[PDB]
């Protein structure tokens, strides 16, 4: 049993970008609690290359734990499963890689958060309308498992249908340019799901322009997260509902369960739905992550 200030944990975010600020603030003041040694090591871009250099640093430095949230689930399977067969215990937050042999997955049931905003939006539209869905980076589970929620849900409403589903990589400009694109192809839109951080930003700031500033109002716009952009879009009435996450439980708990697992008293891992909170201007200061 190791000694706490002995202990050496590392959460790895997908890169740089504003929703994990709060897994680092949760996992930091979980640590902090623990007396363990932490680490934050990101990324600088999406690819799975990038992470796998990574872990490698981590078994090199024989490291106790490996909290990951990964961009690519295959890319990092097999340097995943090496880090365990040197002792490291390792599991995965936000976004799981189901084959890496990782102990425990914490996280939102991303399929039902999509099958929730599905429900939101048909009650919304009452049954009918064209709606496109923004996406962040297409190799993502998280995201891709939201998008299929949502698609099987909105099976139940013949009267919508599905336009459009397109990535931004989660670039902001990149995002801007896709959502205007979409509002110029279908004028008679009537809805639009963001289902990465920067759908919410990217829809708000378009429509809070000249060219489009006639859209507000008409769309009902459901996005993810809670980043200040999309509190404000919330607030200002270019957003109608979020999906937030709990972002700091997850890593809080990320350290938790690699410390109780690093000192043998975790009896048999399993994986934690940290769930979500449908917010609307009237929930949007009382809910918590
Ligand atoms: O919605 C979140 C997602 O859970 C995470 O994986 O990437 C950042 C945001 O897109
Ligand atoms: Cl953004």
């Amino acid at each position: 049993m190791k000694d706490a200030k002995d202990i050496s944990v590392a959460v790895i975010p997908k890169v740089a970008v504003p929703f994990f600020d709060d897994c680092n603030k949760g996992a930091k003041t979980a640590a902090d609690k623990a007396g363990v040694k932490y680490q934050w090591v990101v990324p600088q871009n999406t690819q799975g290359s990038t992470q796998v250099q990574i872990i490698e640093d981590l078994i090199s430095r024989h490291v106790d734990g490996i909290a990951i949230s990964v961009n690519e689930p295959k890319s990092v399977e097999s340097v995943m499963k090496r880090a365990e067969q040197s002792g490291i215990k390792v599991l995965t937050y936000d976004s799981d890689s189901p084959k890496s042999g990782r102990s425990m997955y914490i996280g939102t049931n991303n399929e039902q958060a999509g099958a929730t905003m599905a429900e939101t939006m048909g009650k919304a539209l009452n049954g009918q309308g064209e709606v496109a869905i923004i996406t962040g980076q297409l190799g993502a589970v998280n995201l891709n498992e939201r998008i299929a929620g949502i698609k099987k849900g909105l099976a139940k409403y013949p009267g919508i249908k599905v336009v459009e589903t397109q990535g931004t990589d989660d670039d902001l400009a990149r995002g801007v340019s896709v959502v205007e694109t979409t509002l110029r192809a279908h004028p008679n839109l009537k809805g639009i799901f963001g289902v990465s951080q920067v759908g919410g930003p990217a829809v708000a700031k378009v429509l809070n322009t000249r060219e489009f500033g006639a859209m507000k109002g008409k769309l009902e716009v459901l996005a993810f997260d809670d980043l200040p952009d999309t509190l404000k879009g919330l607030k200002d009435g270019y957003i109608q509902g979020i999906m937030v996450q709990r972002p700091v439980t997850m890593g809080s708990l990320a350290v938790d369960h690699l410390v109780a697992q690093i000192q043998g008293q975790e009896g048999q891992p399993k994986d934690i739905d940290t769930g979500v909170t449908v917010v609307t201007k009237d929930n949007m200061t009382s809910y918590t992550k």
